[PDB]
């Protein structure tokens, strides 16, 4: 990891980018000469080998916080995965050629960066990127971070840890998915729980879950069975409330919260990607993708078509980049 030839990084690339907020199928365009972002000194610039898609893109491109968002033009995209070809001057954790892959934005709704994953090359913080597993191709690495960070943080929030039990709203999506396999391997609970709809419910036992229930035919909080934990994904805190022990905790990710569950936006760190590596070396906690990924860079509107039109049961990511 000596510096790459100057020359050799472009200074523009391709992009998707949008001028304005709107839908995606309105305003997200590709623009082959988009400008490369120089780096700060605590950052890496990273040759993009993946990207994975989130809700939160097309929600911020919708403008629900314009208030704190940086500036247009935005080329979209959270998570990364690929391999650095420059690094700033603070920067010790990262040489050239390391793979790596993270969540860019450090605060996801406060100035998430105007050069997301959706280009060829992105700047990326030191302090929001870890090593690539080996045994992750880069489409699998790229599935990861957004998601698995987040049902990491609510986990840690909830205080889980071994022999408690946890019930996950919203089991099948793409937290909940891991929700479930933290829950299980990382944190050591006793009992996992999971709701989902009926034809996902053998996912749910596949990922770790020892109750899979269907919403579509029992309510959750009508069960005599009460948890330590109640992490809810969905947006169903009034519910959840109902089905935690007294003196647990309730956590969610879709507010408003109603008291005493809590709400919270990740906060992207490496360092529990680092954290997880072993679990997802040895495959005990896997990237759980959605059959018709990978979508060639050609294909970005469609993949966010298909990520919006909720027929999604796995990660949406593109590749090649």
């Amino acid at each position: 990891g000596a510096a790459a030839p100057s020359e050799s990084i472009p200074s523009v690339n391709k992009a998707w980018v949008y001028s304005e907020y709107g839908k995606t199928s309105d305003v997200l365009k590709f623009d082959p000469s988009v400008a490369v972002p120089e780096i700060k000194e605590d950052q890496v610039l990273i040759k993009v080998v993946a990207a994975s898609l989130n809700p939160v893109d097309f929600k911020r491109a919708l403008g629900y916080f314009k208030d704190t968002d940086s500036p247009l033009p935005t080329i979209p995209g959270y998570d990364v995965a690929g391999v650095v070809v420059k690094v700033g001057s603070q920067v010790t954790k990262f040489k050239v050629g390391d793979e790596v892959y993270g969540d860019l934005n450090e605060t996801a709704l406060v100035n998430p960066t105007r050069f997301g994953s959706l280009a060829e090359y992105t700047a990326a913080d030191e302090r929001v990127l870890a090593h690539k597993p080996k045994n992750l191709s880069f489409i699998e690495a790229a599935s990861l971070p957004l998601a698995i960070e987040t049902a990491h943080e609510g986990l840690e929030r909830a205080e889980l840890s071994a022999g408690k039990s946890v019930l996950v709203l919203g089991g099948a999506g793409g937290v909940g998915t891991h929700i479930i396999q933290l829950a299980k391997h990382v944190f050591g609970a006793s009992k996992v729980a999971a709701t989902a709809s009926t034809k996902k419910l053998d996912l749910l036992r596949t990922l770790g879950a020892d109750l899979a229930i269907d919403y579509t035919k029992e309510n959750f909080e009508d069960l005599p069975e009460k948890f330590d934990v109640v992490y809810d994904a969905v947006g169903e805190t009034d519910k959840a409330v109902k089905a935690v022990k007294e003196g647990g905790k309730v956590v969610t990710i879709v507010g408003p919260a109603t008291p005493p569950a809590i709400l919270f936006v990740l906060t992207s760190k490496g360092s529990v990607l680092e954290k997880l590596k072993p679990y997802l070396e040895s495959g005990k906690v896997k990237p759980v993708l959605d059959p018709t990924s990978p979508y060639p860079f050609t294909k970005v509107v469609e993949a966010f078509g298909y990520l919006e039109s909720s027929r999604a049961t796995g990660k949406v990511v593109v590749y090649p980049i």
